[PDB]
C-alpha cells in the first residue's frame, strides 16, 4: 500500500547498476517476472528525463513497453526481450561516454534508445537467408531486402496504434518525422550485411576526427551524426563478447541454441546448413574466436579509437574473453 513489495525492492537495487557495463540483465529478467525490457526502459527514461522532455504520459509509456515486450518471442533463445533489454542498456551506457558529452540532442538520444528497444521485435529465431530460402511471407513482404530489420521497424511503429500505446502523441510533426527517420536509419543498420560499410565509414571518421574545444567529438552534419548513432547501436548489438564472461557465456549458449535449431530445420528439409548451425559439426569455441577476430574486435577497436580512451576497459575485457575461448579449443 504505497511502498514497494520485497521483490520490487530487490529489482530496484539491481537497477542501480543501469549505468554500468556488466549489468546483471538475466537477474533483472528473473526479478521483474520476465519484464526486463519494460523495467530497464522505464528506468532509463526517468533517468534521462525523457517523459518530461517529450510529454510522454507515464501510463502510455508503460502500456507501450509491455506491449512491445510481449511481441518479442519468449520461445526464442537469443532474439528475445532479454536481448532487446541488453542492447537498450548497452546503448544507454555508450551514449554516456565522456567523448560524446553534450554532443547529441534529446531527440537523437530518444531515437537511439527507442531504436534499440524495437530492433529485434517479433524475431522468429531464424536468419534472413532462411526466410528467403523457405519462401516465407516475411521475405515476400519485404522483397527479400533486410527482411527481419524491415519487419522489426514495422512492428515497433505499428504497436504505437494499440490502446493507449502512442508514446509520441505529444511530439510535433517535425519532431516525429525526424525521430522516425533516425530510427529507421538505425535499425536498418543492424542488418549484418551492412557491417563492412558501416565499419569503413566509422574508420574514415576516426581518420578525419575533429574534436571541439571541450574535447568531445565534432559532428556537424546529419550523415556523420547518424553514422555515429548507427555504429553505436550496432556496437551494442555486438556487445556480448565485451561483457564479463559470466554474461558472455550465457549469450553464447543462447545464440548457439538458436543457430542449432535453425540448422536442424535446414537439415530436416535437405537445405544447406548455414555457418555455425550444424550441431554435429560445430566448434562453439572456434566460432566465438572467429566472431571476435573478424567482426567484433575490428568494430570495437575502431569505436575505441573514436572515443579514446573511454572504451579501454571494454576492449580489454573483449581481448581477455577472446583469449579465454581460444584456450578452450582442443
Ligand atoms: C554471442 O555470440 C554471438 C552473438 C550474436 C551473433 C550474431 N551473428 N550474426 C552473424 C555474424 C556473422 N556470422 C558469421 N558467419 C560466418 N560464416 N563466419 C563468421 S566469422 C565471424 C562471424 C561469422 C554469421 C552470423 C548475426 O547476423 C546476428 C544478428 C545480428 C548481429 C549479430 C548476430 C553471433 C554470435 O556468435 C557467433
Ligand atoms: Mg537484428
Amino acid at each position: 500500500f504505497g511502498v514497494k513489495t520485497e521483490q520490487e525492492d530487490v529489482l530496484a537495487k539491481e537497477l542501480e547498476d543501469v549505468n554500468k557495463w556488466g549489468l546483471h540483465v538475466f537477474r533483472i529478467a528473473e526479478l521483474s517476472g520476465n519484464r526486463p525490457l519494460t523495467v530497464i526502459m522505464h528506468t532509463i527514461f526517468q533517468e534521462r528525463d525523457l517523459l518530461k522532455t517529450f510529454k510522454i504520459p507515464v501510463d502510455t509509456l508503460i502500456t507501450y513497453l509491455m506491449t512491445l515486450e510481449d511481441h518479442y518471442h519468449a520461445d526464442v533463445a537469443y532474439h528475445n526481450n532479454i536481448h532487446a533489454a541488453d542492447v537498450v542498456q548497452s546503448t544507454h551506457v555508450l551514449l554516456s561516454t565522456p567523448a560524446l558529452e553534450a554532443v547529441f540532442t534529446d531527440l537523437e538520444i530518444l531515437a537511439a534508445i527507442f531504436a534499440s528497444a524495437i530492433h529485434d521485435v517479433d524475431h522468429p529465431g531464424v536468419s534472413n537467408q532462411f526466410l528467403i530460402n523457405t519462401n516465407s511471407e516475411l521475405a515476400l513482404m519485404y522483397n527479400d531486402s533486410s527482411v527481419l530489420e524491415n519487419h522489426h521497424l514495422a512492428v515497433g511503429f505499428k504497436l504505437l496504434q494499440e490502446e493507449n500505446c502512442d508514446i509520441f502523441q505529444n511530439l510535433t510533426k517535425k519532431q516525429r518525422q525526424s525521430l522516425r527517420k533516425m530510427v529507421i536509419d538505425i535499425v536498418l543498420a543492424t542488418d549484418m550485411s551492412k557491417h563492412m560499410n558501416l565499419l569503413a565509414d566509422l574508420k574514415t571518421m576516426v581518420e578525419t576526427k575533429k574534436v571541439t574545444s571541450s574535447g568531445v567529438l565534432l559532428l556537424d552534419n546529419y550523415s556523420d551524426r547518424i553514422q555515429v548513432l548507427q555504429n553505436m547501436v550496432h556496437c551494442a548489438d555486438l556487445s556480448n563478447p565485451t561483457k564479463p564472461l559470466q554474461l558472455y557465456r550465457q549469450w553464447t549458449d543462447r545464440i548457439m541454441e538458436e543457430f542449432f535449431r535453425q540448422g536442424d530445420r535446414e537439415r530436416e528439409r535437405g537445405m544447406e546448413i548455414s555457418p555455425m548451425c550444424d550441431k554435429h559439426n560445430a566448434s562453439v569455441e572456434k566460432s566465438q574466436v572467429g566472431f571476435i577476430d573478424y567482426i567484433v574486435h575490428p568494430l570495437w577497436e575502431t569505436w575505441a579509437d573514436l572515443v579514446h580512451p573511454d572504451a579501454q576497459d571494454i576492449l580489454d575485457t573483449l581481448e581477455d574473453n577472446r583469449e579465454w575461448y581460444q584456450s578452450t579449443i582442443p
